[PDB]
């Protein structure tokens, strides 16, 4: 049923679906492990149907292992691509990638889900250059009787001020994480990266919004895009829908402009 090839990363494999020839990824996890986040991730992906979100195809038991079958993203994460090439991204490459990422967020947020771990390591590119959100293992779900989440969770440098403070928060926590991700893609690491993450988390609520390390390298469009994402007040912060109309994003080139990037990395 599945013809497993090489190890890409328990662990991840490339495989063919012998009934279609379609390539998939199969994550192998031993059943006797902590499956808490695997369970949450799959429950969230099962509810999603979007070309900007990694798809889940199903699960199997095999010799005391659990095999999870998922959409295959050939180029890997944006973070991998940056390491492989040893180069940060250009304004155009970032505008294209984040346009698709924002369509993913617009979809999730309409569906009442907060990803909670947006960062370059969790945006995946397929070989045609289409970005997809992955890794839903700490995602939150809003409901009728729960209009805010309050769990302090995510990855420290990318966490929104309101997520760190005790107050509840909603989907726009992800928009803060996206601004940090824009900086990470342009500069190679998030603000506060050289300081202890348990120290940085206490600074995030009290400090002014982060800026670019070298403001002179970047256009006014890109500079303004990051400013809007990183508005400290959650109630004032732009939505994903609104940011898709931002001049930095709405004029983004087609995915053809990432062909250099993928080819070089792969």
């Amino acid at each position: 049923v599945f013809d497993v090839l090489e190890k890409l990363g328990g662990s991840v494999y490339k495989a063919i679906h012998k009934e279609t020839g379609q390539i998939v990824a199969i994550k192998q996890v031993p059943v006797e492990s902590d499956l808490q986040e695997i369970i949450k991730e799959i429950s969230i992906m099962q509810q999603c149907d979007s070309p900007h979100v990694v798809k889940y195809y199903g699960s199997y038991f095999k010799n005391t292992d659990l095999w999870i079958v998922m959409e295959y993203c050939g180029a890997g994460s944006v973070s991998d691509i940056i390491r492989l090439r040893n180069k940060t991204l250009t304004e155009d490459e970032i505008a294209t990638i984040l346009q698709s990422t924002l369509k993913g967020l617009e979809y999730l947020h309409f569906m009442r889900k907060i990803h909670r771990d947006i960062k370059a390591g969790n945006i995946l590119l397929n070989t045609e250059g289409h970005a997809k959100l992955a890794d839903f293992g700490v995602a939150g779900q809003l409901t009728d009787t729960m209009a805010k989440r309050n769990t302090v969770i995510g990855t420290p440098f990318w966490m929104a001020p309101e997520v760190i403070q005790e107050i509840g928060y909603n989907c726009v926590a992800d928009i803060w994480s996206l601004g940090i991700t824009a900086i990470e893609m342009a500069e190679g690491k998030p603000p506060y990266a050289d300081i202890h993450p348990m120290r940085a988390i206490f600074m995030i609520p009290t400090n002014p919004p982060p800026t670019f390390r070298k403001p002179e390298l970047w256009s006014d469009n890109f500079t303004d895009f990051v400013k809007q994402c990183l508005v400290k007040s959650p109630e004032q912060r732009a939505t994903a829908t609104q940011l898709l109309q931002h001049p930095f994003v709405r004029s983004a080139k087609g995915v053809s402009i990432l062909r250099d990037l993928i080819n070089e990395a792969m």
